[PDB]
């Protein structure tokens, strides 16, 4: 389990809520 906002793993939550890449 894991819930850091609601992403897959590594992605970030923009100002839109769209789990984007954190590369």
């Amino acid at each position: 389990e894991n819930f850091n906002g609601g992403c897959l793993a590594g992605y970030m939550r923009t100002a839109d809520g769209r789990c984007k890449p954190t590369f």
